[PDB]
């Protein structure tokens, strides 16, 4: 609730001039490396990594180590970065975006700040949109780095959790966006803290920002595959369908708990699958599923504080009526679902890890950012990333023109004259880029041009690999691309042998986009390095983006403003109206991605405390905080247990709460003072301690330098297991078609928190019974 977002913070041009003026310091000391040899060079990594340690910062030495990237990259790679470039990089080290336009540099850009932050051995991240885009960045920056003396490193999905390491052990890593959120992920569901990939988030540089930030913004990370042995499984758990006697355990208080079954069930229900009443030997399964289904007859039932039908099972508010679309039932009450009542099942997909990238980038101590389109939601740079954009003056003055657009009247004359416009292109010699919104509409086009007989290339959005090397040629003469929105990103469309003279590259939108931000990288192809370039785009009357004006008639003058499809239309008018339509699609966007952000957050808090904890689980020999912990979690269990078995009224009848200890903590023998013992609360802390301490530690004397090894994998597992992954998936589902009635969509978020809370008071809850249960309640 701070602030609020997209309202006003600080400056431009204090900015700039300030980089301006390092850049021409650099050119400065431009003679101080360019005839130093090859060695003395690299010394200035090492003289740079002694001087920073003894005192010096980053900022003191940026001119001169930007003076050295600069000559080291015209030694290694031919080029020797231009003052604009140079600027690009101090907007990178200042953690902010440098907008600079396609055709530009970038790559190059990346490498002087890179270098300077990766000095300290931190390490750095240089992040891109795909796997091709690093590697072959990874690849060819790759050869300056290291000749600085520098380790670079590639990270991808095949790579082992080895490899992986030993990437994110260099100097400079690079890799695309969303390994890097998995790589996260996975290192927080390791048993051993070795099996981590990752180092600490030190800096990030993502390439291609918007793409990442803004659009892939939408989308959480998830991960998913489910094991419970279970689909198969939970009809086997419904057999128990009869003579529900022997078994039928205990009732009993608050939200919930059924766990204990009478030895004859247990026993005979073992004989029914076969082994003894399980001890944890991958035993957990069975009886969790065990109780699940036990209770999903008794327990948890139809037509009062449970369920209702549809065809499939919706959680109620018995007072309130309405079905809360989106809920749950905690540690897999499937089992209501699946068996107890029609054949109604539900188990494919299971989500186990969940992050934005706004709030994995956001771990990092350092963001800075690249691209050609990013001055548009600048307000959201510097409110959700505390990043300014800034706008970094192109080496060469654009030529280009980016032509008013043409409004047609129905689809299929815009398309016809898209046809046409190529085909009058191809005729030229002149190359024609095509950008399109869907690959549906990709098709048609292409079609449109099979008709005419005119040889191209479609770009569908997928094998990157392939389309790279396309979209190189289609600066060549005769050229013809067709390119789904977001096609051949990251890679120059150079122009071939006097294309130049032709008018260079002919770019035609057939349609403005969901941001003018696309629209303009669309226009970005074309007019790199100050060639010439011809930008359209086209837009029919008769869709979206054009409501404004469906219901549009007249008095005197021409009805409709470009009829009968002849020819097309121009007016400021109805391009400054088009734009409205844009800024308020890039409204929703926003919306959407700050409910997503808003969503994860709760997420994130709940996670950073989970994560915490699991790890300190894993670090529990010395301060023997595994019996601690153990300890705590069991002292819950009563605590919790004693004082629903005991209200305000009265601390009266003790007989189920005999059971309860019995049959879920403590042998038999869990009788004493029978009941009505006195009648204290504090009075249960000694007696429940005495039968569940004495046992613990006669428990431990018999196996005792295993039982350590006992509890581990019987916590981690219920805590890994039950809890994380059944609320991470539990939560999606919330998140997802939380979409029942009375509510209004991002207000859920005051739904959402509360009722993702409440799921976590209890998962930790249940999360302390599997521990108590188990330590005391499986054995050889
Ligand atoms: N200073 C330079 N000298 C020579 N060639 C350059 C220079 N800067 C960039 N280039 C070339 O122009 C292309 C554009 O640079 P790039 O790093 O891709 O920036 P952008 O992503 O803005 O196009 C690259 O393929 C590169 O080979």
């Amino acid at each position: 609730m701070l602030g609020i977002l997209n309202k006003m913070f600080d400056p431009t041009k204090r900015t700039l001039n300030r980089y301006e003026k390092i850049a021409n310091d650099i050119d400065a000391i431009r003679g101080d490396y360019e005839n130093l040899s090859d060695d003395a060079l690299k010394h200035k990594t090492i003289e740079f990594k002694e001087r920073l340690e003894k005192g010096a910062t980053t900022d003191d030495l940026l001119v001169e180590a930007f003076a050295v990237v600069r000559e080291a990259s015209r030694r290694v790679t031919g080029m020797f970065p231009f003052k604009v470039q140079l600027m690009g990089g101090v907007a990178l080290h200042d953690g902010n975006i440098a907008e600079m336009k396609t055709g530009e540099g970038k790559t190059l850009t990346s490498t002087l700040p890179v270098y300077l932050n990766a000095l300290t051995g931190k390490g750095v991240h240089v992040v891109t949109v795909n796997e091709y885009l690093a590697s072959r960045d990874a690849e060819q920056m790759g050869k300056i780095f290291e000749f600085l003396g520098l380790t670079v490193g590639l990270n991808l999905n095949s790579m082992s959790k080895d490899e992986k390491r030993e990437a994110y052990a260099a100097d400079i890593t690079y890799s695309t966006n969303n390994e890097l959120g998995f790589d996260y992920l996975r290192d927080n569901m390791v048993l051993y803290k070795e099996q981590m990939v990752q180092r600490p988030l030190h800096f990030a540089v993502i390439d291609e920002v918007d793409s990442i930030l803004i659009d892939e913004a939408r989308t959480p990370l998830i991960i998913s595959g489910q094991a419970a042995k279970s689909t198969k499984l939970y009809v086997q758990a419904n057999a128990f369908v009869r003579t529900l006697k022997a078994e039928k355990d205990y009732t009993y208080d608050i939200k919930t708990k059924a766990v204990q079954l009478t030895e004859e069930g247990m026993t005979k229900a073992e004989k029914a699958f076969g082994i003894d009443n399980l001890f944890d030997v991958k035993h957990v399964a069975l009886n969790h599923h065990i109780n699940q289904a036990l209770k999903a007859h008794v327990a948890m039932q139809k037509d009062v504080d449970y369920v209702v039908e549809d065809g499939q099972v919706v959680i109620v508010d018995s007072f309130t009526g309405r079905l809360m679309k989106g809920r749950r039932y905690s540690e897999g009450l499937h089992q209501a679902i699946e068996a107890k009542e029609g054949l109604e099942i539900q188990n494919e997909s299971m989500t186990l890890a969940t992050i934005t990238f706004q709030n994995y980038f956001r771990m990092y101590e350092k963001l800075a950012g690249m691209t050609g389109t990013a001055k548009t939601e600048e307000e959201e740079f510097r409110n959700i990333y505390n990043m300014q954009v800034v706008t970094i003056p192109t080496n060469r003055p654009v030529v280009r023109d980016d032509r008013p657009d043409l409004i047609y009247r129905t689809m299929e004359g815009k398309f016809k004259a898209v046809a046409e416009d190529v085909a009058q292109r191809y005729m030229t010699g002149q190359p024609v880029l095509v950008g399109t919104v869907a690959v549906e509409t990709s098709e048609l086009i292409s079609k449109l041009l099979k008709n005419k007989g005119i040889p191209h290339q479609v770009l569908n959005a997928k094998n990157h690999e392939r389309e790279a090397q396309i979209i190189e040629e289609a600066g060549q003469k005769g050229a013809v691309t067709i390119a789904t929105n977001m096609a051949g990103r990251g890679t120059d469309i150079k122009l071939g042998e006097g294309v130049k003279e032709l008018g260079g590259l002919a770019v035609v939108g057939t349609e403005r986009h969901e941001s003018r931000r696309i629209d303009n990288q669309l226009r970005g192809r074309s007019g790199r390095q100050g060639d010439p370039g011809i930008t359209q785009f086209y837009l029919s009357m008769e869709d979206e983006l054009m409501r404004r004006f469906g219901a549009e008639r007249t008095m005197a003058m021409l009805d409709r403003f470009g009829m009968d499809d002849s020819t097309p239309i121009q007016s400021k008018m109805v391009s400054r109206a088009v734009e409205s339509s844009q800024k308020r699609v890039e409204g929703n966007n926003f919306d959407s991605r700050k409910q997503l952000l808003q969503y994860d957050d709760v997420l994130r808090q709940q996670r950073e405390v989970i994560y915490k904890q699991r790890f300190e689980v894993i670090d529990s020999e010395n301060l023997r905080e595994i019996v601690e912990n153990m300890i705590k979690s069991s002292l819950e269990r009563a605590i919790a247990a004693y004082t629903p078995r005991e209200e305000l009224p009265e601390e009266w009848k003790l007989d189920g709460l005999v059971d309860l200890i019995n049959t879920t903590y403590l042998d038999e023998g869990a009788l004493e003072k029978s009941d009505i013992f006195g009648k204290e609360p504090d009075e249960m802390l000694e007696l429940i301690m005495d039968r569940i301490i004495t046992k613990y530690n006669e428990k431990e004397e018999q196996f005792g330098k295993e039982q350590m090894r006992e509890f581990e994998k019987v916590i981690v597992l219920r805590a890994v297991d039950s809890k994380w992954m059944d609320h991470i998936d539990a939560m999606d589902q919330l998140r997802q078609g939380i979409h029942l009635r009375a509510y209004a969509q991002t207000n859920p978020l005051r739904e959402y928190q509360m009722e993702g809370f409440a799921m976590f008071e209890h998962m930790i809850e249940s999360i302390e019974d599997e521990v108590a249960k188990f330590v005391m309640k499986a054995e050889i």
